[PDB]
């Protein structure tokens, strides 16, 4: 049983945090290898009995959207590459080619007639065309949530298994801008044996190369045993293009990119063109090329050398296939027949390279170092750190996380039944999974694509959201209607989703108001869904046409509720203030919903002509100089006014929060007797450099530390209710809201950077926590890694991805900020946290995009802020590279990422309505999640199969006694189980047939997958 992930510091050869603390970072001219040194080799190292085995691996990097849309690239480029690949590989048996992006391959394959399909299958079966990774895309590693990394891998690999009968075990990640250990975590659990990465900091490449530590067994930071390890190969040079893959001198290597001789437009920037290989020059050319290979081979431990051969959208023209193939074949024939070289070179695939390396390891020829850590933040040269894309296009970053939840919910809700083909459930789920998967591309969620490409991704994600809504609402109808009364029309809307936080108040008026009245419809059913495997209570809110509404459950038990006005903010260009207006026609009703594990609960809203017994009304206070009245229609309590002043609020037994006269948090007091702890929000802006390198979509190159946003005298709105209170303030570019429901506050920022060109807006938290230079940021929502601010690095290098959370702590106190969207952030001084909200850049940053970022739109960012006493917690030691959340902070993260879903019944009467679904579902331990529940079979299959992915996090022990909980056995969630198997995380390979058809729960920090089979 389980590894302790807290108290044992793993012993690794390279631990990236420790290596950063020691490493120099000096940007020194290394010669032809600009960022390295002049490599020397011993010519007698290789001989008749010990030859350098060189695998030249043709490839073509195909971005599913970047400068053109996916479909534009497919029509203009990729359909040709793949057509020509099919023809040339089929005609040339020794030619090889690897392919990464299954989205394009599936797009292609489904346009192929049978003859070509058969031909394609044959070049895959004979090993000439090899799929690497096999994901739908090559995902970003900074902003992506691990659940979506696994989704897009499963989408591509399930397609490959079904249509090509192959499952890749080698991964190829040549382009994401920095690399995360979440990848080997997911890959290793999905049957992978090896992986290749490229974009790591040039200083790290030089450091590892010096020690021949470019190939290593990459384990997770908390892994003491090393069972998570995956063999990784890091490429050594500046790019994956031909000039940077043959050896250390690009002026030489460029001469062996035969597409650069003129007729393809392309040329060599180092001024020496390739020349066709002939008998008159083959010897000289071979000398040149082998010398480059033998230099590159010096950086590695075995006698097996990987030479990628490709670049972006290569192998497009038939003439290009011929010019590369024929010229390399001429080199290989000469080189391999010249004993004096002691080289055997051939086209290969990636798996061939790794198979050969491991054969060399097994022969005792090499031992490999172990490594843990991550590879952020990347810089490709000088002080050009790629921390800009941790925030770029934040509207779509947030939309990613919204779609993530709705895909999970729709797959889970619809999994409980088998559906007739006419329902189109599988079709809709496939479309949603594929649009979300596509967006995980390293120019998708990263916000590094052209404006019109961003719009395409946005439209596709909008379609996905609608598809999820359709599936979820049909599922709810079926799950909550008496079976003998259930009468579906599969094109009808029984329920509409109500989402309070997307697109968000002030972003879009998309919420429907429930219209009730004594003379018309008196009442309305609403339904909440809880995707998490434990009972959950959460305040939910609805818009209603009257303030006089009562809430009941479906046993007619009253439910305590609170009504508040609907407040919207407007840039009142008449008075030149950002101020709130109250609705006179609709109101917000809020109540606590309690919902079963992975289940549903129905409530009823009912109108009355006066105040209901169990409904209370918020008070409202507008703090501003020179106030004017704010009428609220029928709302029964008048708004109060006041001059700006410090205020204090407390909901329930929860913390007391104090606010500045500018409506920004100043302090938090946890309990009535405890101290008021300074926690101050502030908004600042970064600018761009006037001379030298410009920030763009990719790069963050600030012109110095951020300067405070001048606030003036902003308007502050205070709402005080029994269930929920809030302070909102209209600041320049940001409506900032602090919401209190009785535990950790929620923060919402409506961010509209307007036409503030060349500006980045940051939210900072200033505390007196003595964190020093240490802080913690998450990786892909999966784990928290210790960061150390280094003064030897510039500010932008100390920015990291914040895909779900960050924290600082000292011996007694921790401040944790959870996010509902991936953004960039740091701790730039002891006691501070900061997180970038948006950025508007009018300049290109010279990484191939050819535009700045000037397509900003209002976005509602959501957060939770958790202040905790941690002197009693059992924490890792100072040398441990991980941190872990407390239970409160983990639940707060879950509240942002997987909130209850809300449905409003769309017609007047719901005949056969039921009160609950899932009351008998086990309520699992709080650290356990069912990350995926997906039915894997269509309704015609005699044996139905459902897949589950279980993930258990690790939470800090802080002395709260553990409650009794029920064991979750996913294999018994559906009736008539006939088998339970443990599988790889993609569901594609059976790993263990389970005794008694019981799926065991998993250890802390482990993730497992199970498939239950059912007789149907
Ligand atoms: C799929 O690949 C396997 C190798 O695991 C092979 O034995 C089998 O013949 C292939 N199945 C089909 C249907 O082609
Ligand atoms: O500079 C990074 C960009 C990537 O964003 C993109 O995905 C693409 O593959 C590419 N080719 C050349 C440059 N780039
Ligand atoms: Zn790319």
């Amino acid at each position: 049983q389980c590894q302790d992930v807290v108290q044992d510091v793993p012993n690794v050869d390279v631990q990236m945090l420790e290596l950063y603390d020691r490493m120099s970072f000096k940007d020194i001219d290394g010669g032809v290898w600009k960022q390295g040194w002049n490599i020397k080799y011993d010519p007698l190292k290789y001989n008749a009995h010990h030859k350098l085995k060189v695998f030249v691996v043709p490839h073509s990097h195909n971005d599913p959207g970047w400068i053109q849309t996916f479909e534009e690239y497919y029509q203009h480029d990729t359909k040709h590459i793949l057509s020509n690949a099919l023809r040339h590989l089929h005609d040339n048996p020794e030619m090889k080619f690897i392919w990464a992006e299954i989205s394009y391959f599936a797009r292609f394959y489904h346009d192929l007639g049978e003859n070509k399909k058969l031909q394609m299958k044959s070049i895959v079966k004979n090993g000439q065309l090899e799929f690497v990774t096999g994901g739908w895309v090559m995902p970003d590693e900074a902003n992506s949530h691990w659940r979506n990394v696994l989704l897009q891998l499963t989408e591509g690999q399930t397609w490959l298994k079904q249509f090509m009968n192959v499952t890749p075990t080698a991964s190829w990640a040549i382009d994401p801008f920095g690399h995360s250990p979440t990848m080997p975590y997911i890959l290793q659990k999905s049957g992978f044996k090896n992986m290749l990465i490229q974009r790591t900091h040039y200083s790290v490449k030089k450091e590892l190369a010096q020690q021949r530590q470019l190939e290593f067994l990459w384990r997770q930071i908390w892994d003491n045993k090393g069972d998570t390890a995956l063999f990784t190969h890091m490429m050594p040079f500046y790019s994956y293009d031909i000039p940077h893959t043959c050896g250390p001198d690009p002026k030489v290597c460029c001469q062996f990119d035969f597409k650069r001789m003129g007729s393809f437009g392309l040329s060599c920037p180092w001024k020496v063109p390739p020349r066709t290989i002939s008998d008159q020059n083959v010897a000289a050319r071979s000398d040149l090329l082998v010398d480059q290979w033998k230099k590159k081979a010096e950086l590695y431990r075995t006698n097996v050398l990987l030479i990628p051969l490709g670049d972006d959208f290569r192998f497009k023209q038939n003439t290009e296939w011929d010019v590369q193939r024929v010229n390399y074949e001429r080199l290989f024939e000469h080189i391999n027949s010249q004993a004096h070289f002691n080289v055997q070179a051939q086209f290969g695939t990636l798996q061939e390279y790794f198979d050969a390396v491991h054969q060399a390891e097994r022969a005792g020829q090499a031992e490999f170092p172990t490594l843990s850590g991550d590879f952020f933040t990347y810089a490709d040269r000088s002080d050009n750190y790629w921390s800009g894309y941790y925030t770029s296009r934040p509207y779509h970053k947030r939309m990613d996380r919204v779609l993530m939840h709705y895909v999970r919910a729709a797959e889970m809700l619809s999994a409980w039944h088998s559906w007739d083909g006419m329902a189109r459930i599988e079709e809709r789920l496939e479309q949603a999974r594929r649009e979300l998967s596509l967006f995980q591309h390293h120019d998708g969620i990263t916000g590094t694509a052209k404006t019109h490409v961003v719009v395409d991704y946005e439209q596709r994600m909008q379609e996905a959201l609608k598809a999820c809504q359709m599936v979820m609402q049909q599922s709810v109808y079926r799950l909550l209607t008496k079976p003998s009364i259930y009468s579906p029309d599969f094109s009808f809307s029984y329920f509409t989703l109500d989402d309070s936080r997307w697109p968000g108040s002030g972003v879009e008026d998309s919420r429907t108001t429930i219209i009730l009245g004594e003379d018309i419809l008196p009442s309305k059913h609403v339904v909440m869904h809880n995707t998490l495997p434990h009972w959950r209570e959460q305040l939910v809110d609805f818009y209603v046409s009257s303030p006089f509404v009562s809430v009941t459950d479906l046993a007619n038990n009253p439910v305590e509720a609170q009504v508040s006005p609907v407040w919207s903010w407007h840039h009142d260009t008449l008075t030149k203030t950002i101020h709130p207006q109250g609705s006179t026609t609709k109101y917000r009703i809020i109540f606590k919903a309690r919902v079963p594990p992975m289940g549903l609960a129905t409530y009823v809203l009912t109108i009355s002509d006066s105040k209901p017994e169990h409904t209370s009304y918020a008070s409202n206070l507008l703090l501003r100089k020179n106030p004017t009245s704010l009428p609220l229609g029928q709302y029964p309590e008048d708004v109060k006014f006041g001059d700006p002043r410090e205020i204090s609020l407390r909901v329930g037994n929860g913390p007391t929060l104090a606010f500045s006269e500018q409506g920004l948090l100043k302090s938090i007091q946890l309990t009535q007797d405890s101290p008021h702890v300074p926690v101050h929000f502030k908004f600042l802006k970064y600018g761009v450099r006037s001379h030298g390198d410009r920030s763009g979509a990719y790069l963050f190159l600030p012109n110095g530390p951020a300067s405070p946003v001048e606030l003036g005298q902003p308007v502050v709105l205070v709402t005080k209710g029994k269930l929920e209170s809030s302070v909102s303030v209209g600041l320049p570019s940001v409506v900032h809201q602090t919401i209190m429901r009785g535990g950790a506050p929620e923060i919402r920022n409506l961010v509209d950077i307007g036409s503030l060109d060349n500006t980045e807006i940051v939210m900072r938290l200033e505390t007196h926590i003595d964190s020093g230079d240490i802080f913690y940021t998450d990786l892909n929502g999966l784990q928290f890694i210790k960061r150390r601010r280094l003064d030897k690095l510039p500010l932008q290098a100390n920015y990291y991805p914040i895909p779900s959370g960050m924290f600082i702590e000292d011996a007694n106190t921790r401040l944790t900020l959870l996010t509902g969207q991936p953004l960039g952030g740091s701790s730039l001084a002891s006691g501070e946290l900061e997180i970038m909200q948006d950025r508007r850049l009018a300049s290109d940053d010279e990484r191939g995009l050819g535009q700045g970022v000037l397509d900003n739109k209002p976005v509602l960012h959501i957060y939770r802020l958790v202040l905790e006493k941690v002197n009693n917690c059992v924490r890792p030691s100072k040398l441990h590279p991980a941190g872990y959340l407390t239970s409160a902070a983990h639940k707060a993260s879950q509240s942002l990422l997987d909130p209850l879903d809300k449905f409003i019944f769309a017609e007047n009467e719901w005949i056969g309505a039921q009160g609950q679904f899932g009351g008998d579902h086990p309520s699992a331990r709080e650290d356990l999640d069912v990350s995926v529940m997906r039915r894997l079979t269509k309704s015609s299959a005699k044996t139905q199969r459902v897949g589950y992915v279980l993930h258990r996090t690790n939470l800090m022990q802080c002395g709260t006694p553990e409650e009794h909980t029920q064991k979750l056995d996913v294999c018994h969630l559906l009736p008539n189980v006939a088998r339970c198997e443990r599988t790889t995380l993609t569901f594609l390979q059976n790993l263990e047939h389970l005794d008694g058809m019981v799926a065991p729960e998993v250890c802390p920090m482990e993730t497992a997958a199970y498939v239950s089979s059912h007789s149907s």
